[PDB]
């Protein structure tokens, strides 16, 4: 590991501290994450082959002194900071739509390889100066302070075998947040998270989500809220954007739109790739 000089700490992630670091041989600047079960080693090693331009590149996996360091390509800014910096005027819709489109490409890729993220959130969506956005920490949750805001309702209801659909749900919540400049469901506990979802989208029932009532953490005592209309939930998003968001936020994970079908949605008919103006 001595092959790296830490330049600065970027922050505490779910799986360890992330450092900006410089390779002493190569000269390259990278993100260095200090995270050992052989099972974790093999899953992580699979992730090195999972290469896509909207997926932060895992450069190296350093198992040393019984410790695990992951070396990634480095990006200069995350979507949370960019959202914060954009909050006076909001992110312009064409850049929201570009970001959403690119992230759906990323998902479509990983999902087609049966790999899910499970913990999408603004802090692991990384952006560069060329107008790209990338998913960071893909596949780590499986290979191995906690924000709940982007958690799919089937996870909160105790489903142990959830699907790629959970990422679509997270990404729908992020889409909404870019548009409105506020978190869609900022729960501060699991029940607060669930009940915020219920209050906006309606308490789910057997009609809209067959099997919901048989889920591990479902309680017949849940209060029954009525669904709100999306026009009230994410103005001033147009009809195509609301329609797509609605399909990303379907309760039933089987009805929820796939990343691949989302890419064909009419919302993306006029998609472009703007460059943001970023201050590094
Ligand atoms: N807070 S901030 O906007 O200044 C900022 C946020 C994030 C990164 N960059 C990173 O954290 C980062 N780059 N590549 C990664 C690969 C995996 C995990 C994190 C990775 C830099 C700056």
């Amino acid at each position: 590991m001595e092959n790296f000089q830490k330049v600065e700490k970027i922050g505490e992630g779910t799986y360890g501290v992330v450092y900006k670091a410089r390779n002493k041989l190569t000269g390259e600047v990278v993100a260095l994450k200090k995270i050992v079960p052989s099972t974790a080693i093999r899953e992580i090693s699979l992730l090195k082959e999972l290469n896509h331009p909207n997926i932060v590149k895992l450069l190296d996996v350093i198992h040393t002194e019984n410790k695990l360091y992951l070396v990634f390509e480095f990006l200069h800014q995350d979507l949370k900071k960019f959202m914060d910096a954009s909050a006076l005027t909001g992110i312009p819709l064409p850049l929201i739509k570009s970001y959403l489109f690119q992230l759906l490409q990323g998902l479509a890729f990983c999902h087609s390889h049966r790999v899910l993220h499970r913990d999408l959130k603004p802090q692991n969506l990384l952006i560069n100066t060329e107008g790209a956005i990338k998913l960071a920490d893909f596949g780590l949750a499986r290979a191995f302070v906690v924000t709940l805001w982007y958690r799919a309702p089937e996870i909160l209801l105790g489903c142990k075998y959830y699907s790629t659909a959970v990422d679509i749900w997270s990404l729908g919540c992020i889409f909404a947040e870019m548009v409105t400049r506020r978190a869609l469901f900022p729960g501060d506990s699991e029940i607060d998270q669930l009940f915020r979802i219920f209050r906006t989208l309606g308490t789910p029932d057997e009609v809209v989500w067959p099997g919901v009532t048989s889920m591990p953490d479902y309680k017949p005592s849940f209060p029954k809220w009525a669904r709100q209309d999306f026009s009230k939930v994410v103005p001033p998003l147009d009809e195509d954007g609301r329609s797509l968001l609605s399909q990303m936020l379907h309760y039933d994970p089987n009805k929820r739109i796939s990343a691949k079908a989302a890419l064909a949605h009419p919302f993306f008919q006029d998609v472009t790739k703007p460059v943001p103006h970023l201050r590094l």
